[PDB]
């Protein structure tokens, strides 16, 4: 199957935000994030009202192109074996959450898809949003992995049972020079 990618603000008015940037830059025109391998990618979570205690935030990657959407996105044969473990993320997972000991990594028993989920934290004092720092652990160009195929990251706001409360998404290109590729794609 293929996880839904339909934007859904839900009852809490959930949506993502990105900084204005290089190692990580977001293009609103392309709804696409360009980043270097294993570098911090700040993603903001915005809500109109605070969701219930127990709400969680999950991130999962899927291939963007129809002919590849059914294939599970995972790290390539080289990166899954480089022992760059952080102590929590399984080595096959493309997406990691940085600096959160409550992050949980899932390998779905029915879809076999990977995801990382953390508890939703309401904004701190003096802040209007919550920021999650993600890392992408394989290049878009990795052979035997994404192999130049574009991916989408789907972020979902879920209740304590895992039911859907909100959804947003963005394309991602993990590359050596985000700045250059961003300009090229904006141009085209
Ligand atoms: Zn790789």
């Amino acid at each position: 199957s293929v996880p839904s990618q339909k934007t859904y603000q839900g009852s809490y008015g959930f949506r993502l935000g990105f900084l204005h940037s290089v190692t990580c830059t977001y293009s609103p025109a392309l709804n696409k994030l360009f980043c270097q391998l294993a570098k911090t990618c700040p993603v903001q979570l915005w809500v109109d009202s605070t969701p219930p205690p127990g709400t969680r935030v999950r991130a999962m990657a899927i291939y963007k192109q129809s002919q590849h959407m059914t294939e599970v996105v995972r790290r390539c044969p080289h990166h899954e074996r480089c022992s760059d473990s952080d102590g929590l993320a399984p080595p096959q997972h493309l997406i990691r959450v940085e600096g959160n000991l409550r992050a949980e990594y899932l390998d779905d028993r029915n879809t076999f898809r990977h995801s990382v989920v953390v508890p939703y934290e309401p904004p701190e004092v003096g802040s209007d949003c919550t920021t999650i720092h993600y890392n992408y652990m394989c290049y878009s160009s990795c052979m035997g992995g994404m192999n130049r195929r574009p991916i989408l990251t789907i972020i979902t706001l879920e209740d304590s049972s895992g039911n859907l409360l909100g959804r947003d998404s963005f394309e991602v290109r993990v590359c050596a020079c985000p700045g250059r590729d961003w300009r090229t794609e904006e141009e085209n």
